[PDB]
């Protein structure tokens, strides 16, 4: 039967799922780990044991634990991102969707949630994998890994709790996709992983980390960036922090091993409970336990792994959205509410600075403040709400992956980048908040395909173009139909760097996405920051 | 007899001058300090003693002894503003034009030209003071003053070159006319002074001194200020610049003493032969012999005198020129020429940017680097060299302007503001150097009614309104001729900091002028170097 497979694992049971029409078979909850609970809480991941009988892959899995949102109860904008199964550490499982009849050798996509690395969950709806598979008749395999405390708490130089678990968490399944997926029909030697977010900054921390390397093909970034001021920390953070959670929870703090194992005994939401009172700093766009620069699964600092090429070489496409700071300032920033246009006082600018580069002197703070005040109509709300935007963004997403992808292009086989400008005509959020982190999502798995969903004609054309390009590039590692006739997305080179962007209107190509700022925050104030 | 006019200091004789198919009465070389000459060198100025008999004041006097600009020999654009009567230290005079008939009581105006505190003379053609003279019918007058070593060697401590004795020198003449004007049919009560860059910067500071306050009414700034960073120096530089000078002339430098009375054993071309090997650094817009801070002229350092209100009280009326850089880069930065376009390439922008502010550290030089390179298209070498002309004139000139005006603002009772940016037909610089530093002086003393100049229409025109609004101002205090139809020049206030455009075409209104680049030299940059 075409809902059986045999796999190295044993075998598995999955089940015909409906899409458009027409059907396919999706093979849900396929572990690849064992549980990493009790005395495993902290741990590398240790593989799943080989398995007797048929597993029954027919239903979404149980997600990790992680924080819930809880800022708009029955807001749609926020809980299309909150688990929508039950939270749990036995967590680490894979989703696969297959087209029908069972391909021999296609194709392989494997897709690596956000979420800040603390939350995140492979069963969302915005991330059903039926219709990129059936549309473009690619295997489809969704992954997870163990976000918070869980998959990032990092007491280096312990075994015990060494950190960048969930980065093994997510090697271990692209480990159980290459060794098994052509039993699904998939070709090992075709592997894209892709990601958004700090799903992005995975995939580009598997381009970076030897140990990950060698398990898949090519590689596509979007709004995340492996070097991202938020996805990672030195180890002496990450200790801190450690120390801190436990500080927290009225923890023995004379050793590692009293540590761990009083954070063991806890349950998971008493970890969650006080997760976010370890920053360092009063700030937006900062996460508690995120990976840690260990010497291990990152040799050196990215920027010397950056700078000297070492990393995979193999081809990517990658790009970011047009506002990408707006999600944060809303939950945090002074003057941002849902309901209100948002307009920002001069003050309430102020504010917003200091908590978005929460790093810098006050140097550093009047730098940034001058290089995004119109000083012509400074009062201008509109302005300085759009103003701190892009502060939060440029800083946070877009400077970071350019940084990353001007290094990347020196050494790399072929990148192609895209500048994501499309507001959803359906969108729940208010105007001010733009093309929203998070919101290119939906087009590129097939979201306005779906009548009921109430996308636009355009929307849909728009989404069936993103899915093309995407899988087009998984499957030759270039975007572009040979011998179409459709526009050409340019390749993006050291010398040219051209870039399209991705909307409704007819293609067009720009050079040197946000050069003026990224000068800005790329080189000079790390500079200036550095002498002051 | 019109042309006799007896003063408090001796009768004088003046001459028949023609002017526009009229005529009026010039008295030309008046002496009003004793020749600072022998051991009066670098002394303050004495007051002339009264003589018997009557001067003749028919012809021109010396000019100050001075460096020759010797760059373009017989070009125009440079030779206009070179000495055209021999030079000698024999030569505080000072010059009058008065309407004919003689007034009884009106509007005076007294000029202090320019040269960057190191050259410069009363006599030029383009400050000929007889078109002003008639057609606005105003008691005009020039004076002089030491330049170079000659008016602002300084050794603080030292009674025998204080530093500052040009500045005395003006002083001293705006004693005379006090003092004597009303003979001449002058109005003692409504005296403006007048002057263009280190000139304008002369009349910002007698605003601040103390001891020259009450010597004049109004006063008009053109393209300088008192704030300006070449306008002035420490007591401590200006000795280590006088000890060089000695150093170059191989003089005894045991004591003030020993270096003061060498000083005056040379002859005076040897002190302006070595005069420019004292510069600090390697620069442009930066002079050798300049005000010194000293605690007398000057009480505090500036920056204190403006924030406190300590300074004259009245009304002023100033503004810059839209290319205040142009004639500096042509000088001393790699990559200009007269007679090319000077287009500029990345690495001479680079240099020319370590000459403009070279006071600036490395991360000073790389703010001012970023804030004026277009990141899109940095090897534009139009746009590179148009940026350069920026941070030279808004550095040099425009910014400290601005900050001059704004503190002056909140005290003072009455600013207009303007910014003149009419190329003049005739122009014999090249085309890329613009609206240069100087040539709004030609249109403030009429030169464009003389047919012979080849002017066209509107730049007489341009010319005519400019001087009545100059005149107008002197004598109300407002440019603005009252009950008039015209368009009216609004009031610069702290609030709205109107300005407008000084051109052939209808008049304009604007507001902030160069704010965004000011708030970067005025603000940001000097928090910079000062933290770094
Ligand atoms: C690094 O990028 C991200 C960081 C956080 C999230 C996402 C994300 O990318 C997006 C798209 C996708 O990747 C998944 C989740 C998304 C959207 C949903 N949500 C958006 C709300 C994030 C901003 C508020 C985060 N919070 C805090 O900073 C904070 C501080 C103290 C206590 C509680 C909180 S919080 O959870 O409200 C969480
Ligand atoms: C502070 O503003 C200024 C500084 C210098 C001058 C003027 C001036 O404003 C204008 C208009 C008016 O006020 C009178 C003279 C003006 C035009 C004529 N000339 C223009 C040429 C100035 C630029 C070159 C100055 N030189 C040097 O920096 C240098 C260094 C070493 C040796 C020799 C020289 S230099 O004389 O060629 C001299
Ligand atoms: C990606 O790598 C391939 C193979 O290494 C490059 O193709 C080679 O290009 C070189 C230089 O032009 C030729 O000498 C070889 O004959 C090519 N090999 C093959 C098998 O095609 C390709 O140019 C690279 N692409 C990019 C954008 O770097
Ligand atoms: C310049 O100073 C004059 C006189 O000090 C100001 O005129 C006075 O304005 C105040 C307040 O409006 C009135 O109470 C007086 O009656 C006015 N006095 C006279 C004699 O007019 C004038 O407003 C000031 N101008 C500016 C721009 O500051
Ligand atoms: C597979 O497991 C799910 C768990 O709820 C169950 O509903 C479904 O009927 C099972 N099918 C088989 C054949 O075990
Ligand atoms: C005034 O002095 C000048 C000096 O050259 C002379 O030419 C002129 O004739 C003199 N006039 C009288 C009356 O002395």
């Amino acid at each position: 039967s075409e809902l059986l497979v045999n796999t190295k694992s044993g075998k598995v049971m999955g089940t015909r799922v409906p899409v458009l029409s027409s059907h396919i078979s999706a093979f849900l909850g396929i572990p690849f780990a064992e549980p990493p609970v009790g005395n495993m809480r902290f741990r590398r991941p240790e593989p799943k044991k080989p398995w007797s009988g048929v597993w029954n892959a027919s239903t979404y899995p149980n997600n990790c634990q992680q924080y819930v949102d809880e800022q708009f109860p029955g807001f749609s904008g926020s809980e299309m991102w909150n688990p929508n199964r039950e939270m749990s550490e036995d967590c680490l499982y894979l989703n696969i969707w297959v087209p029908s009849p069972r391909p021999k050798s296609t194709t392989v996509m494997v897709w690596i949630y956000g979420g800040g690395f603390y939350s995140g969950s492979s069963t969302l709806d915005v991330y059903n994998g039926k219709y990129l598979a059936y549309t473009e008749e690619v295997v489809l395999v969704s992954l997870s890994y163990r976000v918070g405390a869980f998959g990032f708490l990092a007491l280096h130089g312990s075994q015990e709790a060494p950190g960048n678990v969930g980065l093994l968490d997510q090697r271990m399944a692209l480990q159980w996709v290459h060794d098994n997926i052509q039993f699904f029909g998939g070709d090992p030697k075709t592997v894209t992983i892709f990601g958004e977010s700090a799903g992005g900054a995975s995939v580009g921390m598997h381009i970076l980390s030897p140990g990950s390397r060698d398990l898949f093909r090519r590689a596509i970034l979007q709004s995340g960036s492996p070097n991202c001021p938020w996805a990672s920390v030195s180890v002496a953070e990450g200790r801190r922090r450690a120390v801190e959670l436990g500080r927290n929870l009225n923890c023995n703090l004379n050793s590692d091993e009293e540590l761990i194992h009083c954070l063991r005994e806890k349950k998971p939401q008493e970890l969650i409970d006080v997760e976010w009172n370890v920053l360092p700093f009063d700030s937006i766009f900062r996460f508690s336990f995120v990976p840690v620069i260990d010497g291990e699964f990152f040799p050196t600092s990215l920027e010397s792994m950056l700078n000297s090429g070492n990393f995979k070489k193999t081809q990517i496409l990658l790009g970011v959205n047009k506002d990408e700071g707006s999600f944060f300032l809303l939950y945090g920033a002074p003057g941002f509410s849902k309901d209100s246009e948002s307009k920002i006082s001069r003050e309430d600018f102020m504010s917003g600075v200091k908590l978005s580069v929460p790093h810098a002197n006050d140097l550093g703070l009047d730098a940034v403040t001058l290089q995004y005040t119109d000083w012509m109509d400074d009062n201008n709300g509109i302005k300085n709400r759009d103003g701190l935007d892009d502060i939060v963004g440029d800083h946070n997403v877009i400077c970071p992956l350019m940084h990353f992808v001007n290094k990347y292009t020196k050494f790399g086989n072929g990148t192609y980048l895209y500048f994501f400008n499309h507001r959803a005509s359906n969108l729940v959020w208010p105007e001010w908040m733009g093309v929203i982190h998070g919101y290119e999502i939906e087009f590129v798995f097939g979201l306005p395909l779906v009548k009921e969903l109430n996308y636009t004609a355009e929307e849909e054309a728009l989404s069936r173009r993103i899915m093309h390009y995407w899988a087009t590039f998984a499957k030759t590692g270039n975007p572009n139909e040979p011998h179409s006739q459709e526009s050409k997305w340019p390749l993006f080179t050291t010398k040219e760097q051209k870039f399209i962007d991705l909307n409704t209107e007819p293609m067009k190509v720009h050079q040197r996405l946000r050069v003026q700022m990224c000068v800005f925050w790329n080189q000079f104030l790390p500079k200036l920051l550095n002498a002051t």
